[PDB]
């Protein structure tokens, strides 16, 4: 396809402003419609999920307008992406050759545990993705993933209007067929407010809970909560002298330590690019995905940075996130002037690796906009205790939210958007097809599962975070116990059968394996153990082998119960055929190389021989995967087969589920 430069153009033609010339691709036209289906409040990543995902689910049933108050994809937290999501990305028509050209190749976890009493020893955890046939996982800057769904909701007959406001104290919510009246302005200084009639409104509004807090008081758990400041930094092209043995940059890489963790996140921006641009090479890219363009014959990043006019940079995104039980020293003026600032210099020098690994980093200042070189968040965790009710329904952060340990605000928060979408088109049909009592009884019914899985779901997030933070405190406790019992318990089995018709049915089910019994009754006795040891202490070693044993003894129960075929040694670094622990055991299968040319990481697969992103080509035996154990001709022929397409839809079909067998 020949790029086209039709919102460049017409934005220069038209002097038009940023929101302008994104809401000039709507469907509709770039004002807002008088009457829709579903409003959505809210264009952040899960506003645009349930869009794209109640489009797609039933094409052409639904008139749906998202409303978004920034006047362009803002800047959000939150860039690591799990394979569930890549899955979402490709049943929505986008694999891996163009998703790369735009985000960061995530080829697992890794954790290093920093012993606190010991500065300088550490132990690890890793566990790899898969290969380049297989699937990916992605570090997205999230002004740019929001960018890339609006464009793919306006091309699927869903209106996105940026810089305009859902007014919460005008909007009229009801379950009286079509009773909502969404009051739209430009702003709290807009004399002239539009109103949307409609049946259904999503609160998508993130943790600022705009609708529901209207309904009921945020709601905190016991005990500590968190407290996260970060910034970004540039990405070193030589990631050899970083001080952790076995580093890779294309893990999300967390630094764990009594107080808590750090994040480490190598991603590309685009900061600094006109919006109009940034609308032409996501288009042209969509256009390649259409016609199907081998990932060899697509332009690579930079030469798509020339092309459209675009800035391009490679940076890492660096933060804490601590509990709020950490006494910190008065004084903190040594260390910066603002208190996020403060906070990370005196944390980072705290440990020594954490410090020596800094020091291959150079802070970047303002990469967002002015004010943005340092980050704080305090209290992270809450739960909405209303998430539906008649009219309106809640999804993403607006239900609840925990850490960003494990990343369960994007991936797990999908599925109670993905749900929603899939319920909309009922809850809209009822309305349209009874009287108004009944339609409400029914509507409240239909959601009464939703609504219970929402309020367990933020709470069994809340106690795997709590199990693993406990678990930091020690550092046989955090890759032998706590990463253990989260990958056993939450691998993603059967993901390659799933599609769209049964993506939400497969999602509320995971849940990173936080419901799994035998998961809680480890986490039950560390939490219950650890948590009487006071933070500036460490634990006793008896009451590490204690917890060690415990967890071990139940482990290799439920892992025998299982029966997902798996090379647990291939992925576990650590670990063997079994979960067994092994102490020198340092072989894993191998999917990805850095490019030499530009530092950035690389899929290993026959069909791409050159980098994705400066195109550098690379020679051919580089891309060969390294399978430790080995496997044959056929089954990895078997292997790549699996995962090329999703199988059509059966209605007949058990869903089989990620979490593992029961024992029976
Ligand atoms: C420090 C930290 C690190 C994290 N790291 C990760 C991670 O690595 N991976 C991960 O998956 N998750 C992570 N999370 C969680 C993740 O950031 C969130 O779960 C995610 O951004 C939720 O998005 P959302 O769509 O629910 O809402 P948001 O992305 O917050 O979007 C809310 C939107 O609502 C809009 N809005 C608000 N009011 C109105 C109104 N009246 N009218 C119109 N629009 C309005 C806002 O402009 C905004 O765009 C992290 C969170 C924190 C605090
Ligand atoms: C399930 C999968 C997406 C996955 N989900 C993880 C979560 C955390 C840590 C590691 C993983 C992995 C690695 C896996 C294991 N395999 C199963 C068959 C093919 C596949 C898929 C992939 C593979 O090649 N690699
Ligand atoms: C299991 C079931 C009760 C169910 N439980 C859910 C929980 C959350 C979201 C959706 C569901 C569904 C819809 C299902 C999926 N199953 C596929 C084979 C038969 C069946 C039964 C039914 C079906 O036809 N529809
Ligand atoms: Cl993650
Ligand atoms: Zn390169």
């Amino acid at each position: 396809p020949t790029p086209k430069y039709t919102f460049t153009e017409r934005a220069a033609a038209g002097n038009l402003s940023d929101a302008e010339i994104l809401n000039s691709n709507n469907p509709t036209g770039s004002e807002l419609p008088d009457e829709s289906d579903v409003v959505v409040g809210g264009a952040g990543i899960h506003g645009l999920i349930y869009a794209l995902h109640a489009s797609k689910y039933k094409p052409n049933n639904l008139k749906i307008s998202v409303i978004e108050k920034n006047t362009r994809p803002g800047y959000k937290i939150g860039e690591s992406t799990l394979p569930i999501f890549y899955t979402w990305c490709k049943l929505h028509g986008i694999s891996a050759a163009y998703l790369l050209r735009l985000f960061g190749l995530k080829d697992g976890l890794c954790f290093y545990f920093l012993d606190r009493e010991n500065q300088g020893q550490y132990t690890d955890f890793c566990s790899v993705g898969a290969p380049g046939l297989v699937l990916a996982s992605l570090q997205i800057e999230r002004p740019m993933s929001e960018l890339l769904f609006t464009i793919l909701a306006q091309r699927n007959g869903v209106n996105v209007y940026h810089g305009r406001e859902v007014d919460f104290k005008s909007t009229v919510v009801q379950g009286g067929g079509q009773g909502n009246k969404i009051a739209v302005s430009r702003g709290k200084y807009d004399s002239t407010p539009k109103t949307i009639d409609s049946a259904l409104f999503v609160d998508a509004t993130g943790r600022f809970r705009q609708f529901c807090s209207k309904k009921a008081p945020r709601h905190r758990f016991d005990g500590w909560n968190c407290n996260a400041f970060w910034g970004y930094f540039t990405a070193p092209k030589d990631e050899s002298k970083i001080p952790f043995d076995l580093y890779e940059g294309d893990f999300t890489n967390h630094l764990c330590f009594p107080e808590g963790w750090v994040w480490v996140i190598r991603l590309p921006s685009w900061e600094g690019s006109p919006i109009a641009n940034l609308m032409d090479m996501v288009t042209y890219i969509l256009e390649c995905a259409d016609a199907g363009v081998p990932g060899d014959e697509l332009p690579s990043s930079e030469e798509l940075a020339r092309m459209f006019g675009l800035k391009f940079q490679w940076v890492t995104s660096i933060g804490f996130a601590v509990r709020n039980d950490v006494k910190y020293p008065e004084d903190l003026s040594a260390y910066g002037t603002r208190e996020a600032e403060q906070k990370f210099n005196y944390f980072v020098q705290k440990y020594e690796l954490l410090q020596q690994f800094m020091s291959n980093f150079e802070l970047i200042e303002n990469l967002y906009g002015p004010g943005t070189t340092w980050f704080i968040r305090k209290t992270l965790a809450y739960q909405s205790p209303v998430v539906s009710g008649p009219g309106w329904l809640a999804i993403g952060d607006a239900c609840g939210f925990t850490n960003p340990l494990y990343s369960p605000g994007i991936n797990v928060g999908m599925s109670t958007s993905t749900w929603a979408a899939q319920l909309s088109h009922p809850i809209v049909e009822i309305g349209k097809s009874a009287p108004a009592d009944a339609a409400e009884s029914s509507i409240r019914k239909l959601l009464v599962p939703y609504d219970d899985y929402c309020k367990s779901l933020v709470p069994a997030l809340e106690q795997m975070n709590r199990f693993n933070y406990v678990c930091y405190r020690d550092t046989r406790l955090g890759p032998q116990v706590a990463c253990l019992w989260q990958f056993f318990a939450g691998i993603e089995r059967y993901l390659s059968d799933v599609n769209i018709e049964t993506f939400a049915h497969y999602a509320i089910k995971w849940v990173w394996g936080a419901m799994v019994p035998e998961y809680q009754q480890v986490a039950q006795k560390c939490i219950e153990h650890i948590e009487t040891v006071p933070l500036d202490e460490r634990l006793p070693d008896a009451m590490v082998d204690e917890l060690l044993a415990f967890s071990n003894r139940i482990k290799s129960a439920a892992v025998a119960a299982d029966d997902f075929s798996l090379r647990w040694d291939a992925i576990l670094r650590s670990f063997d055929r079994s979960l067994n622990f092994v102490e020198g055991k340092t072989s894993r299968d191998i999917y990805t190389r850095q490019c030499s040319g530009c530092g950035a990481w690389l899929q290993l697969r026959p069909d791409w021989k050159k980098c994705h992103s400066c195109g550098l080509l690379g020679t051919e035996p580089q891309t060969a995967v390294t399978f430790d154990p080995p496997l044959t001709a056929e089954e990895e022929a078997l292997l790549y087969a699996a995962w090329n397409t999703a199988p059509k839809y059966d209605p007949s079909k058990e869903l089989k589920l990620p979490t593992p067998t029961r024992p029976a």
